[PDB]
């Protein structure tokens, strides 16, 4: 009985996870394709960059609105109060499956700075639940309330894991983000529900040719014999502490702003007269911010969330690629180079920038999650440090009559893994960049960090999710 | 206080476990050099080779039966009973610790096929309770039950993690044995000062220039690009499935075996009267059966555990070494090559004996863990699966339109892993023998030979702790 509902669960699972990838990815080529084929003119580009985002974030607002108001929001917290005892029927129905899935398909589509893991794990949760009812008319047994809530516990786990394809990191998350007490029986079958949902994804991605073989999705190429020094240890520790800040403040921000949104009697009035405004006009604000030939020139605003954070893995020293530049393709990397502005100020501006736009665009009235744009400012900051270190140390560090270059990789990884940690408060960070990435060469910087910041952030800020059960 | 109490318990597991490998590593280099040395005559280095183990067990015995009988045994099942409820207050004292750490010491350096997790992590537990106990002086707070309780919990996933020097797999591997219900809270107190006792153990050897820099136990040289094919993927799933049987059925004796050990009067009567003779029989058998000119030859006894293991996870095809083998050193892949006997025949007497041998090494009276040798025969059946599905494909598997030459270390891993998941019903197993090989390329094949086999194992048999919580 419980068996094949798992497999069942993690094959519609797979399923509808690749359906949502092919559908933003045709959505984000379509803006590309839009973009580049308007550049006879910067005003008609301008007016397509920016139309765009705003057409299909408007979209997914109204169908949600009409639809179903309780898929708006990550819907994370409304689970943790589901696994509290606290039975909220209305959101596991049909009608919000299907509003949270379109909404969360156009919010990505439209490139948003915005993650998936949030609605993705509700839409777990919802379709265990779907499944349940559905046996349940095939035998009474399903009815038992304890068995639904092993199984809506198991659903998040396959969710979280089968956002990242990465059934171990998928569970950590959800035993900590989702619960308190958690039984092995129940990791047991989320773990199992994970692997197989995994399994059908990377064949399906196989099928469809998207991928080669079944691999990683952010494949790094570290130095396996080498690859990092002990005297890197501290800087690394460094970058997990800044981090805890820099996730102790992130949390604060974003309840300040839905508060500023709150609190004040005006812009509630304009809400309840233009709800659909309000998106429009952020979603009009940041595309004019990540226009590419005005300031994303500054930011490398051609790229989506997928490859920045590719790109931002990259394995190569950017501030020496000057000499070594001719023999060669040109790679994604020199979107992050233009001639008027160095590396660092680039990273800089990227960070200090797409901070506040993540704040932001976490706010909005439409399924949207927060671990991917805390992991791509993460990954850029840590970039900044290897890139900072590399340029200290410029032909690397001597140890034992041998010379390591730094690579600059690795400490972003560091700084992605450390800064999710922060802001999410939770271990599996580090378990989900490594599957992510498919090295653990650096297993000892990435997990200090990750405790440091998660330490440093639980003593001054409570959880992002946390933030949002107590201000909902 | 929480956070020091780990901090302090993480450094002095550091340093046991430390000077417990030199220990470790002193006693088999001696007993090497003792076999070496006395080559001029078969009769004496046989002499030699039966006596050494024979004392050091005999002594290991007598010190742990005269300091403190409690020592005996795995003590995994004991803690379970501690953290079910059950405070068995004569096991956590000064005394057992140091007859423990003796008998441990002794025996793994006595060259038997024994592991250390069992009593190591009870080292944890009373270590952990002495310094609470210890600080209890400078402050009430500590006498508190529950808190005791859960730094003990803590104290079970720091010694598990660093007896593989594993912070995530170790933490996971006790959630699963020790406990049913488990606190996020528990699990970052103990992955924290698990991670911490790693850090040091670490630093500690590349002090003692054990090794180079901090990386893997048990380094794997797979290709990262495309270390599998999806045609790979049954037969993967072939080794979990066996090798639940091969779990399934070693639970099985072992069991049988202390319960022929119990019923039966006349080795009772014997083993109160010559407690001693017991022990020293079994090793003068296991030490003549695995003799290296005798027996040894199809058994590789040349070879103790841990030089076993690395060359179990050889990337190289050792059916194909008859050709290439005047360029290279004499590797220690050789010792699994005697001239009369090909690879796979010997591969199948090293499993069909050494699974007896740890089946009955485990019910010696002394504190010893199974997980290693468990592992080391696990790698074993994955290596001969590997090398038997290389010898059916000699030049590898064809995909698009390249030709991609099998690795049986691969095999190896999964057979590993996938047996000490059957054994253990733990699926935490994967993320140990990932973090001990520092490849996580093999990660699906893997994660479903374990899934596999620990679905059969369950179906089949209890886990092994249960069967000695159900004998004793």
């Amino acid at each position: 009985e419980d068996w094949i509902f798992l497999v069942l669960l993690g094959l519609l699972m797979a399923l509808v996870s690749w359906v949502m990838d092919y559908a933003i990815a045709a959505c984000l080529q379509a803006q590309q394709w839009m973009s580049r084929g308007l550049n006879t003119s910067i005003l008609l580009q301008y007016l397509a960059w920016v139309t765009y985002p705003v057409v299909l974030i408007t979209f997914s607002a109204g169908f949600t609105q009409i639809l179903a108001p309780q898929a708006v929001g990550s819907g994370i917290p409304e689970m943790k109060t589901i696994l509290r005892g606290v039975v909220l029927k209305e959101y596991l129905t049909l009608k919000t499956f299907i509003a949270k899935v379109i909404g969360l398909t156009c919010a990505l589509g439209s490139g948003m700075p915005l993650g998936k893991e949030g609605p993705f794990v509700h839409i777990a949760s919802m379709c265990a639940a779907l499944l349940s009812k559905f046996l349940s008319l095939f035998g009474g047994i399903y009815e038992n309330e304890s068995r639904n809530t092993e199984m809506l516990a198991a659903a998040c786990a396959v969710g979280v894991g089968c956002c990242f394809a990465a059934p171990i990191g998928g569970v950590l998350f959800s035993i900590e983000v989702t619960s308190t007490f958690f039984a092995v029986r129940n990791y047991w079958r989320g773990f199992f529900a994970a692997t197989f949902s995994a399994f059908i994804f990377r064949v399906l991605a196989v099928w469809n040719r998207d991928e080669e073989t079944i691999t990683a999705l952010f494949k790094t190429r570290f130095r396996l014999d080498f690859p990092f020094d002990l005297q890197e240890l501290p800087a690394f520790a460094v970058i997990g502490i800044a981090s805890g800040f820099g996730g102790a403040l992130f949390v604060y921000l974003n309840r300040k702003i839905v508060q500023v949104m709150r609190k004040q009697k005006t812009i509630n009035r304009f809400l309840m007269r233009k709800r659909l405004l309000f998106p429009a006009l952020v979603t009009l604000l940041i595309s004019t911010l990540t226009f590419p030939p005005g300031f994303g020139q500054f930011m490398a605003g051609q790229l989506s969330q997928k490859e920045t954070l590719v790109t931002l893995f990259d394995n190569r020293t950017w501030v020496r690629q000057g000499l070594v530049e001719e023999l060669e393709p040109p790679s994604t990397s020199q979107a992050w180079n233009p001639p008027r502005a160095n590396v660092f100020l680039t990273l800089v501006i990227f960070i200090l920038m797409k901070f506040w736009m993540s704040a932001l665009a976490t706010t909005i009235p439409v399924p949207c999650g927060a671990f991917m744009p805390v992991f791509v400012i993460g990954a850029a900051f840590g970039r900044l440090v290897g890139e900072s270190m590399a340029a200290w140390f410029p032909d690397g560090i001597h140890t034992d009559s041998s010379t390591y270059r730094i690579v600059p990789g690795g400490y972003a990884v560091v700084g992605a893994a450390a800064l999710a940690g922060a802001v999410t408060h939770t271990v599996s960070t580090a378990v989900i960049v490594f599957e992510l990435t498919g090295q653990i060469a650096h297993i000892l910087p990435v997990m200090i960090a990750v405790i440091l910041a998660n330490a440093v952030a639980q003593s001054l800020q409570p959880s992002l999710y946390d933030s949002i059960i107590r201000i909902k």
